[PDB]
C-alpha cells in the first residue's frame, strides 16, 4: 500500500520447504502460501516452481481473462530491482 516489495532472487528461492510458497509471474512475487489448496488444479503444481520461474509455467496455461486479473490482491511483490536492472542481459549469471 506504500511500496514496492522488491524481493531478491536470493530471498524467494527459499520459499518452497512446508508452507510459505511464493511463485514469480512477470516480474512479479506473488505470495501464494495461503492459495495452494485453495487453487482449482491441486496443490503441489504450484510448488513446481516456488521461489523462482513460474512465469512461462503460467501464463502458457492460458489461465482465462478474469482470473489471472485476480493475482493482483496476491502480489506481495516484485524483482529486486538491482537484480532486475540486470535483466538487460540476462546473462544472468549466476
Amino acid at each position: 500500500d506504500k511500496d514496492v516489495k522488491y524481493y531478491t532472487l536470493e530471498e524467494i528461492q527459499k520459499h518452497k520447504d512446508s508452507k510459505s510458497t511464493w511463485v514469480i509471474l512477470h516480474h512479479k512475487v506473488y505470495d501464494l502460501t495461503k492459495f495452494l489448496e485453495e487453487h482449482p488444479g491441486g496443490e503441489e503444481v504450484l510448488r513446481e516452481q516456488a521461489g523462482g520461474d513460474a512465469t512461462e509455467n503460467f501464463e502458457d496455461v492460458g489461465h482465462s481473462t478474469d482470473a489471472r486479473e485476480l493475482s493482483k490482491t496476491y502480489i506481495i511483490g516484485e524483482l529486486h530491482p538491482d537484480d532486475r536492472s540486470k535483466i538487460a542481459k540476462p546473462s544472468e549469471t549466476l
